[PDB]
């Protein structure tokens, strides 16, 4: 049948323009992790696809009145079959659109410069000289935005009175706190990815949440079970720990 | 949006009423393997049910005109939502219906007396003094009379012969075999359970094929991937072997 | 083209010497259920053996220096050609030996005397009068000691803070739970064969992860794939529950 | 690393030039059931390939000096990495390369035209008026010169003494059945295709023997494990019943 509609969205090492001289075109555009998974996917379920970079680059927040931008509302809006990204599974994002299984577990967690008594989100929350934020929009900023704890509800006062300690995405961030005193809240399989290409940086404390990506659907996706399927097939038989060692490996760095 | 209706059969120890003093009504009149099994499924998939027996008493056979009876010809009817029992997978029944992934092995095999030289369905064959069968419009039954291996295709012509040869149920062929010169072509884990039983009764020789019970559904439904989802589950919290020990431990023959 | 070593280590119900009144030598001083196993596949793959200890007791872990000890170190050294054993096939020791598909699955639980409040890991990290732990350089404290995940993280801070929480073997982690106020973590398929036997005490909770059992080789070993092979054909002639069944059932509390 | 290269041969419906009005090129210009069935090996195994039609168009016998021919000869002469082809395992091909476990199970069976008093190899064996014969230097036509059953032996008989009894391919084959009074010796997979196409021809009888068809190696191949390993885990996923359907399925005819 029709080949299904993949929403997605650059971000290394997920998603990438693949090196060449020629101009490359369509889906032979694309390298990284999620493509590796969708080509999983693909061959697993029997689908063709085409990939298309979400017009607006956004995974997906609401704005002040509930409508949804991004990845989220290409689904939503039935613009995509599929979003295969980094995509954080969130509560509020569940309400919307669907999710497989997660293919991926993470958490928020704290990129910042090596060598430094810093060691928590406490330290950080207890000062004001080192500044720190994190993706306007982005899931992270969500969890402090909504956060009861009291050592997030301070972090989370701090980003809010300075609109300038948010950033756009996460080349912004990671290149903040190599040219300032600047610590990033992130996705801690990114800052692992991160920490092994500077070995100037380095994660700060542990994991604060625990989270997972998945593949989004819109909500009663034909395919969502199926994809559940796929990626339980794929953990069982390592292929994903293979994967994200594929992706995963560079430098290295002590 | 409404309750499932799920089919089934009485068959020790996977379905059975529970002995009670008073009258028990409804799905809480049964107990065994698949109704525990039933109960994790529905916990996890978060439906309500309603169990009844099938009325002819089949698991499910095609007639000359190709036509089904029994839980098989249930779900091809729509008159059930899934099949709950001891429903073998078979290549022929997965035109008809749909199964999940199996929740428990099985393969033919063979039930007689102990103290003989019987050791394999190719004694059986070799000979006319020892009667055999299985039960009518079962799959053993149609594994033999489909089968082009040329040993199977001799027993199959033994027991269509034979008027007797094919019994009503488990209870009849295992009646038969204990005072007939009878051996009943039988799944090996129901063997497995009545061998621990009746100690003057055996196995002969291994698995004859090899296969799975699943949860049926009507072909094209929608539960039966997110019934294999839950089976899938279940596996990873490892509750299936369990609930198997369960159910088919321990007595034991000397 | 000569006997392959199988390294092992002496764990009931797994691998035992065999009680006799005279003195036995070689291979057949063991019986176990992976010494059946073995059997098995040195049957289906037509190899002759030799069976050794390990002479360090332990299954295998990493110090700072990153190098390994116990059945994986054997395997690393081209020691053994095969390790038949409960060796757990974990992400960690696939970086360093090959694993074939899991013959048995297992989980990490908590064996705890009956009769107390205590109903999961939660549980135990909330607090600090009931001491835990586990068995000292095997799977269970690796988990422990890499987790990510807050509670675990936690429970990991308290064994490495007691110096005595961490056991040399399952008899001992065995003896203090049922000699002091203690928690072992442990494999759930030996609290399966520990609580059918010792009726004081019951694992507490479900399983905190889910994994395997696999048979090791050097990494590159072409073996791997072979004894894959011999794990599949013994799980269609349904060979590996049954010889599970034998080695554990069927004792019985109240 | 180096694409595998994989030698192969024209049969219907295990590989056939797909319809084009443009010319083909490379594996493109291929289709059917063993290109279907390449596909997954190749994605599983994850390798890449170039198909290579094997130049003198033969699957491989001996000749009076031991010197094999066709596909067998290829990869003996490690000209290619795999055969993917309705390649019969043979024990005496098995000496010379090696298989993979069967995709495929099948045994020789006799085609003739419909509506006949014939039932059988005895009927056929026991005249002279319809002649018979099978594919010249064919797995079918060496278990006949090999048999050692009377019936088996008169027929083989029979095709030594004419020359002319014999058939080049399949092809001149099934045109001799329907231009002549002439019965074919042939796999009964093949028997299965062409009886659902063409209503005026039938199967005479049962299966004579029981044996399958491999993926062909070279002796000592760093591949046939893995492949095995693969073709168990599409049967276990029923993706062989699958693909079968799509191939064989055709017209119909009653
Ligand atoms: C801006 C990026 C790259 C995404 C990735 N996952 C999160 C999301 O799905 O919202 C975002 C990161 C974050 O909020 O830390
Ligand atoms: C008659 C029973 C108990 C059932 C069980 N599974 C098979 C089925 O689903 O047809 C039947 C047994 C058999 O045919 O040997
Ligand atoms: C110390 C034993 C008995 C072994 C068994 N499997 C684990 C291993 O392979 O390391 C160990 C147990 C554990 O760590 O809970
Ligand atoms: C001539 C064909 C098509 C091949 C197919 N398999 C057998 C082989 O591998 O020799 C041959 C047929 C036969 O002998 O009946
Ligand atoms: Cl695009
Ligand atoms: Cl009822
Ligand atoms: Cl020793
Ligand atoms: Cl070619
Ligand atoms: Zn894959
Ligand atoms: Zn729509
Ligand atoms: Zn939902
Ligand atoms: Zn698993
Ligand atoms: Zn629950
Ligand atoms: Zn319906
Ligand atoms: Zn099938
Ligand atoms: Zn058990
Ligand atoms: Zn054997
Ligand atoms: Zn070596
Ligand atoms: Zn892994
Ligand atoms: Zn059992
Ligand atoms: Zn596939
Ligand atoms: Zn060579
Ligand atoms: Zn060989
Ligand atoms: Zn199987």
């Amino acid at each position: 049948n029709r080949s299904l509609i993949v929403t997605t969205l650059l971000e290394e090492p997920f998603v990438m323009f693949r090196k060449s001289d020629r101009t490359l075109y369509g889906n032979d555009r694309f390298e990284g992790y999620c493509i590796d998974l969708l080509k999983e996917l693909a061959h697993i379920l029997g689908f063709s696809y085409e990939i298309r970079l979400v017009e607006d680059g956004k995974y997906g927040a609401q704005d002040d009145k509930g409508q949804w931008n991004g990845m989220v509302k290409e689904l939503i809006d039935h613009k995509a079959d599929l979003a295969v990204a980094p995509l954080t599974i969130t509560h509020v994002r569940e309400k919307a659109i669907d999710f497989s299984k997660p293919f991926m577990t993470l958490g928020v967690s704290i990129l910042y410069r090596k060598g430094t008594p810093i060691d928590s989100a406490d330290d950080l929350a207890k000062q004001t000289k080192i500044e720190y934020g994190a993706v306007k929009d982005g899931a992270t900023m969500t969890f402090f935005k909504k956060s009861k704890i009291s050592t997030f509800e301070k972090m989370w006062a701090f980003m809010s009175s300075k609109p300038s300690a948010l950033v756009k995405n996460n080349e912004e961030g990671i290149q903040r706190t190599l040219t300032a005193d600047y610590a990033l809240l992130m996705e801690s399989t990114t800052i692992e990815y991160i920490t092994q290409r500077n070995c100037n940086l380095t994660q700060i404390g542990g994991l604060i949440d625990s989270k997972g990506y998945g593949i989004g659907t819109p909500m009663g996706s034909p395919y969502r079970d199926k994809i559940t399927i796929a990626i339980l097939q794929l953990q069982e038989e390592d292929k994903l720990h293979i994967m994200k060692e594929k992706w995963w490996r560079g430098s290295g760095c002590p």
